[PDB]
């Protein structure tokens, strides 16, 4: 059959799956920079 | 019709990696998250 | 019905992404390597 | 195909690429995971 | 108009890209280990 359909669902199903990704990605990082100044004022150290 | 039974299998195969890719950061952000808190709550600072 | 403007535009959204992904990642190695050279000089350790 | 078989190639690529992505991120997490528990499990905290 | 040579182009900058996010993962992983191995001979803890 033709699949050209097919390749173009699985583009967008990438691009979905990617879109998560930059937005898990994103959060994490602001989580790292709170981590980063959290132990950049932990006493102990 | 061409090579797309070829690149439509790559596709399918660079999402299912890609889900799983996913899901690794998603898992990992509570595991960043769980060790913010822990850091935070650190007497030691 | 040629799928390839479509086909086309969903490439340009996954670079897109991926452009932002990358420099989304440039900035957390940045942030963690500051966190690993902070942890170093941690005197209670 | 015309470029068909050079597209089907840029695919297997992305492809064997995510596969490393993939491998080098599931590492990431424990490394992660650990250094969370040893954090949490510190005694100065 | 003939879009195939776009694609190519297009898929060519998504295996350079995967390249750079596959370059600073691997970089990332060693800071993270790199990390962890301070927490560990860490005194305090
Ligand atoms: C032909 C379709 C195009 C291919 C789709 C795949 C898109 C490329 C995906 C890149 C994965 C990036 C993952 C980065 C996660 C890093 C997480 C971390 O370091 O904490």
């Amino acid at each position: 059959m033709d699949l050209a359909p097919q390749m173009l669902r699985e583009l967008q199903e990438t691009n979905a799956a990617l879109q998560d990704v930059r937005e898990l990605l994103r959060q994490q990082v602001k989580e790292i920079t709170f981590l980063k100044n959290t132990v950049m004022e932990c006493d102990a150290c």
